[PDB]
């Protein structure tokens, strides 16, 4: 009993998302062959973009589902089996991609900050070992809403898959943990890391000035496109989760964001375009090897 007129749920998160397939597919998979490239020249950093150009390209491929189900006004019909599964992927590779980017960002430190030592953490097995870990972790810590229902009609036309107006107890303390353990711990992570890596790096003297204030600004960049990509939607999601543990009857707040709510979601869809773009084709070796692979083929 709540209601969602999300008047632009209908053209916003399906455009997006259409846009977002039509270019992550091709920059996902040369970002797949580079990073299998790189694997290949014994670099544990490919095992992780490989993992993470995975999960994108698993949501990837999910998305289509939820642009036919955003695009009947938040009707979805696959049936109630499609619902869990996609929705757990849609959902969780969110998180499965800031943990492998946070994975990217220590991996890094290690190998800048502190050379010399742990080449034990900086082998290819290690690094597989590590991606396991990451996996079983997130689709573990995630399984929740597997063990629910994952499909409810409201007393209105449409009918949600994974979400509900109220919403519930359980996945409130749920999206508690996504907010705090899933996204502000990695994000965390990364931030330290990646000042580390300055420090280090301001600490070396061969690389020029120009060359600190590029490595600077592209980890800025990484850092400010994993969070404006994912902070709106943890935002609304965080309030959400705390007015319905504070008064649950009283659904003003549901009908009051619910419009940015769908749109903040749909715009986290962007991180799965912007780590190719970001990990890949923005340094000159990987886009040389995607250079190479392409003529060939």
């Amino acid at each position: 009993g709540c209601h969602v007129d999300s008047r632009v749920d209908h053209l916003f998160p399906p455009s997006l998302y259409i846009f977002v397939i039509g270019v992550g597919l091709p920059t996902n998979c040369l970002a797949l062959w580079a990073a299998y490239r790189q694997v290949q020249q014994r670099n544990e950093l490919g095992v992780y973009l490989m993992n993470l150009s995975i999960a994108d390209l698993l949501y990837i491929c999910t998305l289509p589902l939820w642009v036919d189900y955003f695009l009947h006004h938040d009707n979805w019909i696959h049936g109630p089996g499609s619902c869990k599964l996609f929705g757990f992927i849609f959902y969780t590779n969110i998180y499965i991609s800031i943990a492998f980017l946070c994975c990217i960002s220590v991996d890094r430190y290690l190998a800048v900050a502190h050379p010399l030592r742990f080449a034990r953490l900086r082998r290819v097995k290690t690094a597989v070992a590590v991606s396991s870990v990451v996996w079983a972790t997130e689709l573990g810590a995630n399984s929740a809403p597997l063990f629910h229902d994952e499909l409810f009609r409201d007393r209105y036309n449409h009918t949600f898959c994974f979400e509900k107006f109220p919403m519930e107890g359980w996945v409130a303390w749920m999206n508690l943990y996504r907010v705090f353990v899933g996204f502000l711990f990695p994000w965390a992570l990364m931030l330290l890391s990646y000042r580390g890596i300055l420090r280090a790096v301001r600490g070396s003297v061969s690389t020029e000035r120009q060359e600190k204030a590029k490595i600077k600004r592209l980890a800025l960049s990484l850092i400010a496109i994993v969070l404006v990509c994912f902070a709106p939607y943890h935002v609304l999601l965080l309030s959400r989760s705390a007015i319905y543990l504070g008064r649950p009857w009283d659904c003003g707040f549901e009908e009051r964001v619910f419009s940015a709510y769908h749109s903040s979601l749909a715009f986290t869809s962007l991180n799965c375009v912007a780590d190719p773009i970001l990990y890949c084709l923005v340094n000159e070796g990987a886009r040389s090897d995607v250079a190479k692979a392409l003529h060939n083929l």
